[PDB]
């Protein structure tokens, strides 16, 4: 999915990723990556 995030923690890109409408929210490459339903 991708969101315009940064990973500082996995687990804190949940935090935006709800306002992306997403499931969770992972850490990828420096990045935060939601994972739909």
């Amino acid at each position: 999915v991708g969101i315009n995030v940064k990973c500082k923690h996995s687990g804190q890109c949940l935090k935006p990723c709800k306002k992306a409408g997403m499931r969770f929210g992972k850490c990828i490459n420096g990045k935060c990556d939601c994972t739909p339903k």
